[PDB]
């Protein structure tokens, strides 16, 4: 799992 951002 990834995840970037806000």
């Amino acid at each position: 799992a990834v995840a970037a951002g806000a």
